[PDB]
């Protein structure tokens, strides 16, 4: 506990890629870069010969493959994945010292699903079985991880952001190295996803004044298979005002704030400065106790390489809040399954400038948090 050199710097990706980490699969180890997902719960390979594929799982190479005689078939909401389902023996070679006999989606048909030019063949659904496809019988990774060995029911993400991305992903504890101050906590809410509840949004300390309950609709979620902060429609129309608002030292096209254009500026010059910080309370562990999450332009302002040219990261959702890499990159989350809580501390390698940095503060006296949270 406390320090986990070997974990340290397991990932790597492009922007707008993902993070993924290397994992083995099969008897003799076959060896994949796997999307670390904190959105999904299913462990979901390629299987089959697809173009965009570096690699894929080739069952008839394992002699510790079992077939489950099941199939699995995902649509989601950008694309569709599907596949026969099986277990086998699988490691995570810069993880924990153990091996596990994990559910494996084998995958055998898919649409939109690998990226065109990425260095991943699958993807590690590290969220709760409630979720997971077909149904919560089949066990997530994490799950068989935990209960098969000695590994403490908890993992951290640190995402490096930026064309490479890097991080740590923390099997089992926590690495001190990787964040500045103290952990903050947030309840996880229910276990399906990473379900938190968002009780407070300030632009630049402005307060939206928004009934609370606007920023969980339908729910907030920790996502690390989503790039940007989705925001609720509503929420998101208050705080792009807001910003716009913050930013009117420049005038920039309506277009650039719906994430349709970019805007571009001399190399190195990018007016940081003229944006906005966004801060996030979150729940306390404590009633009437909440902390806040603040975010920097250079979370939510993505560069994109086609001088200095950047896509708005902030975009709108029916599906409610989702903390995508935009949040993560900013701070170290630590997901305390045992406790049933999420930790935010600023990250060692968030990128930031000389006047303003990513930050974790409390605590901050916030009454009806509960009243925050949707119902069905
Ligand atoms: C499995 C799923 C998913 C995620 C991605 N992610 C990415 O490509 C990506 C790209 N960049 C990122 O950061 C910047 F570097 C982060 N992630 C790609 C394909 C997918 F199918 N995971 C989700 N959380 S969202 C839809 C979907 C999903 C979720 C739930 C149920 C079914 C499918």
């Amino acid at each position: 506990r406390g320090s986990f050199v070997e974990m340290v710097d397991n990932l790597r990706g492009k922007s707008g890629q993902g993070y993924y980490v290397e994992m083995t699969v099969g008897s003799p180890p076959q060896t994949l870069n796997i999307l670390v997902d904190t959105g999904s719960s299913n462990f979901a390979v390629g299987a089959a010969p697809h173009p965009f594929l570096h690699r894929y799982y080739q069952r008839q190479l394992s002699s510790t493959y079992r077939d489950l005689r099941k199939g699995v078939y995902v649509p989601y909401t950008q694309g569709k994945w599907e596949g026969e389902l099986g277990t086998d023996l699988v490691s995570i070679p810069h993880g924990p010292n153990v091996t596990v006999r994990a559910n494996i989606a084998a995958i055998t048909e898919s649409d939109k699903f690998f990226i065109n030019g990425s260095n991943w063949e699958g993807i590690l659904g590290l969220a709760y079985a409630e979720i997971a496809r077909p149904d919560d019988s089949l066990e997530p990774f994490f799950d068989s991880l935990v209960k098969q060995t000695h590994v403490p029911n908890l993992f951290s993400l640190q995402l490096c952001g930026a064309a490479s991305v890097g991080g740590s992903m923390i099997i089992g504890g926590i690495d001190h190295s990787l964040y500045t101050g103290s952990l903050w906590y947030t309840p996880i809410r229910r276990e399906w996803y990473y379900e938190v509840i968002i009780v407070r949004v300030e632009i630049n300390g402005q307060d939206l004044k928004m009934d609370c309950k606007e920023y969980n609709y339908d729910k907030s979620i920790v996502d690390s298979g989503t790039t940007n902060l989705r925001l609720p429609k509503k929420v998101f129309e208050a705080a792009v005002k807001s910003i716009k608002a913050a930013s009117s030292t420049e005038k920039f096209p309506d277009g650039f704030w719906l994430g349709e254009q970019l805007v571009c500026w001399q190399a190195g010059t990018t007016p940081w400065n003229i944006f906005p910080v966004i801060s996030l309370y979150l729940m306390g562990e404590v009633t009437n106790q909440s902390f806040r999450i603040t975010i920097l332009p250079q979370q939510y302002l993505r560069p994109v390489e086609d001088d200095d040219c950047y896509k708005f990261a902030i975009s709108q959702s029916s599906t409610g809040t989702v903390m995508g890499a935009v949040i993560m990159e900013g701070f170290y989350v630590v997901f305390d399954r045992a406790r049933k809580r999420i930790g935010f501390a600023v990250s060692a390698c968030h990128v930031h400038d000389e006047f303003r940095t990513a930050a974790v503060e409390g605590p901050f006296v916030t009454l009806d948090m509960e009243d925050c949270g949707y119902n069905i």
